[PDB]
């Protein structure tokens, strides 16, 4: 598989399990530090970036009545600027950039208490596609999927709903959305780490998912796998192969990866396009960094990204 090796430049520094990469409606950049510890407990953070500086400010560090949070992954919303978070502790989070945030569930549409989630993927329709790899959610004893398989997805939709869409992976984690030329959203990526595998739905509507499949398997037998992803302008898959060294760039139509990007660094955790450019900022857990590149094009525009009123 050939490999391309673009030069990374450094971002920013010392950021305890580095994710999340994401950029909102004003082009600020923000990243999450889910593994953020006060005494043993979780106290993760939302940070804002300073792309000139490199320097660092934490909005947000999300607690529900004393439980602590993992905030791992995010996208900005469309309507309004403002961040979506999956937390490993509670749930999914909106976060304001006044740093205030709010829970949005502690049970899904079938009053089930809700699991503890790592990334998301806003589909053109607004519709936000969630991981859960953590067990329940706070006051709930911390637990993940790692090792068997109680990891679930859940599609948050436009009417407020929190649907548990499919259960049993051994850790949910990167989440995209396939969209077709005129914008119709109609396949989905879950990321399942551990078992090296990528799994594709179709989706044949808001929380409705069908024909389960594994679409690529990612290389190599180290620990860790398929991590963060994002699609870049031509649809090609980006995805972070945790402990592997290198992000894999998967085609089109899946199966094994057409090229590979080697990092500087051996675990490369998530990745997100700025805006209207082809530089992909990526975060990694072996220096606690992040770092950005150049890919060969643009991204693909994030729903954030989308026009409400556009006319085309
Ligand atoms: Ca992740
Ligand atoms: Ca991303």
């Amino acid at each position: 598989i050939p490999v391309i090796e673009p030069l990374f430049t450094k971002v920013t520094e010392d950021i305890p399990g580095a994710e999340g990469p994401v950029f909102d409606k004003n082009g600020d950049f923000y990243i999450v530090a889910p593994e953020v510890e006060v005494n043993g407990k979780p106290a993760g953070e939302i940070l804002r970036i300073d792309l000139k500086t490199g320097k660092k400010t934490v909005i947000c560090k999300p607690e529900v009545n004393g439980y602590g949070g993992i905030p791992a992954g995010c996208q900005c919303d469309r309507d309004a600027n403002q961040l979506f978070v999956a937390d490993m502790r509670l749930g999914l989070l909106v976060v304001q950039t006044d740093g205030t945030f709010e829970e949005i569930a502690k049970k899904d549409s079938e009053g089930r208490r809700m699991q503890g989630c790592n990334d998301c993927a806003f589909d053109y329709e607004g519709n936000l596609w969630i991981t859960a790899p953590a067990g329940e959610v706070a006051p709930a004893d911390y637990t993940r999927s790692m090792q068997e398989k109680f990891g679930s997805i859940y599609c948050f939709t436009t009417d407020g709903q929190m649907i548990q869409v499919d259960t049993a992976f051994q850790f949910p984690n990167g989440i995209a959305v396939r969209h077709m030329n005129d914008g119709r959203p109609y396949q989905l990526i879950v990321a399942e780490t551990p078992t090296k595998k990528l799994w594709s739905y179709d989706i044949k509507g808001p929380a409705k998912i069908e024909n389960k499949k594994v679409w690529g398997h990612i290389p190599g037998t180290h620990e860790g796998g398929a991590d963060g992803m994002d699609f870049d302008e031509d649809n090609n898959l980006l995805v972070a192969n945790f402990g592997s060294s290198h992000i894999e760039v998967f085609g089109p139509d899946g199966g094994q990866p057409k090229m590979r990007i080697r990092c500087p660094f051996e675990k490369p955790s998530n990745l997100h396009f700025k805006p209207q450019t082809k530089t992909i900022f990526v975060t990694e857990h072996e220096n606690n960094a992040v770092w950005k590149f150049e890919w060969q094009r643009n991204g693909k525009k994030q729903y954030c990204e989308t026009l409400k009123f556009g006319i085309f």
